[PDB]
């Protein structure tokens, strides 16, 4: 059962007449689903994403500056100007330099001088902010029935359903194989609010940091770097990364203040992690409530007589879930199909059964079947598949 | 005298810092020709598993 | 001219060749020969198996 | 009959191959191969020279 895969795992039960249930799923948790004469159903949110999402704007965390000129006039001549200063794409600064016969001007005095530097941003340095639509986002969810089968994380149920919702189509009906029809009902409007969210990326090629973060709009909106829009040519206030130094004569300095991202980093400790996979940007954490309709699912096996009592062994001898449960995992050397004896007692009292199945109608199918999940009360037990048995002290 | 690229175009050459300051930087370190950085972790994040 | 160097620190870490060792609950203690070598920077934990 | 083995413990060291590399006040650090190796025991130190 995937359920058993994770720490965080629910256990929802119906009764009679229980034929819808509601849960609360939530991203890295799984529900298990338990009734009364239906077979059992795992079920958990496993993504929340939007495609493409809208970009707000990109920031420039490394400054890349090139053709440094100067423009210097003497006392008497002027102000000093330079073509650059008018363009856009630019970063200029206008001061007054001394300057005397040393550095030829016929007087002694102040004058005009003006450097400017072109300023671009480095390949790869740019920090750029997405914004999410609620109409546009999507919730999967993912179904599994219980089938007696164990298959590890690294591997995949053929059971496994998958369901996608989005605000304009929050109902979904899907065929579990031979169990019948279940219906699911999330509402995304039920979901995490995303107006104030923001997914910031950096450069997502980078190997060793997480592809995305999740930030709040007025911290990114706030950012001392300097910011333009996707598809503009230059950035506005590119003077964030660049300092002039004081003039000398004929010169002036210009200072690229260095890789911002380390400073970046250092604000997003703490702060969640997104990921993006492609063209889909995803919360890594998030939950929806589901409405589950199971009038329509079905037992299988029902109708089979009960395995010979005296073929079983076992596979897997009776485990700790860390779930309060025991798992466990037999084998049968008899003719198939047919429903397994299985039942457990208290120490001291044959007579009782104790066990409460989690798995529905355990059946050996010709190709399938022998893994049971129960619940057993503290104290000393004995389990019994048929004749074969097992000690089992519960908790 | 603190140095860092000598190389690089927009950036004086070199600083005068104070000592104790320059001592107690929060970086990985080491002496020149050695071939190991001590406290490399200082730069370094391990994930939960 | 050429005065004595002090320390150098590192600005920006190049990391690489990351290996991990996992253990089941009752296999003992993970290992890597890295552990032990310098110029390298390891963390041992606990996961859930 | 075969009870599962918990822990072997050494009663008697078997000690081999006494390795040692020292290095002048200027030199930096001494090091071994040994010291990143398992199955060796290790003490750094410092000797007057």
């Amino acid at each position: 059962s995937r359920c058993t895969h994770l720490e965080n795992r629910d256990f929802v039960t119906g009764t009679q007449g229980t034929t819808r249930v509601t849960l609360v799923l939530e991203l890295g948790g799984c529900v298990t689903i338990t009734a009364e004469g239906k077979p059992s159903m795992d079920v958990w949110l496993d993504a929340i994403y939007q495609e493409n999402p809208a970009k707000t704007r990109e920031y420039c965390l490394h400054a890349k500056l090139s053709d440094t000129k100067v423009a210097a006039r003497c006392p008497t001549m002027g102000p000093a100007t330079l073509a650059e200063e008018h363009q856009g794409g630019t970063v200029c600064k206008r001061d007054q330099s001394d300057r005397g016969w040393g550095n030829h001007c016929g007087l002694f005095g102040k004058g005009s001088i003006v450097a400017c530097v072109k300023a671009a941003c480095e390949a790869k340095k740019k920090a750029t902010g997405h914004v999410y639509d609620a109409n546009k986002i999507v919730y999967t969810v993912k179904v599994e029935p219980h089938t007696g089968d164990y298959v590890a994380a690294n591997e995949t149920h053929s059971g496994r359903k998958t369901a996608s919702f989005t605000i304009s189509s929050e109902k979904t009906i899907l065929t579990m194989g031979e169990y019948g029809d279940v219906s699911l009902l999330c509402r995304v409007a039920s979901g995490v609010d995303l107006a104030q969210t923001v997914i910031l990326e950096l450069d997502k090629t980078v190997e060793h940091l997480p592809t995305a973060w999740q930030v709040h709009r007025d911290w990114f909106n706030d950012l001392a770097l300097p910011w333009k829009h996707e598809g503009a040519q230059n950035w506005n206030n590119a003077e964030r990364l660049v300092e002039f130094g004081a003039p000398h004569a004929v010169k002036m300095d210009v200072y690229n203040l260095g890789d911002q991202t380390g400073v970046l980093l250092k604000a997003l400790a703490g702060v969640p992690v997104a990921h993006i996979e492609g063209t889909k940007y995803h919360l890594k954490s998030g939950h929806v409530t589901c409405e589950v309709g199971l009038e329509k699912l079905k037992m299988k096996g029902l109708t089979y007589t009960m395995c010979d009592k005296t073929k079983f062994t076992w596979k897997r001898a009776p485990t700790d879930s860390g779930h309060d449960t025991v798992v466990m995992e037999v084998t049968f050397s008899g003719t198939k199909p047919c429903r397994i004896p299985v039942r457990a007692v208290a120490h001291g009292s044959p007579d009782v059964n104790v066990a409460m199945l989690i798995t529905p109608n355990p059946t050996i199918e010709n190709n399938g079947g022998g893994f049971i999940e129960m619940q057993l009360p503290p104290g000393d037990n004995i389990i019994y598949v048929g004749e074969l048995s097992h000690q089992w002290f519960q908790k």
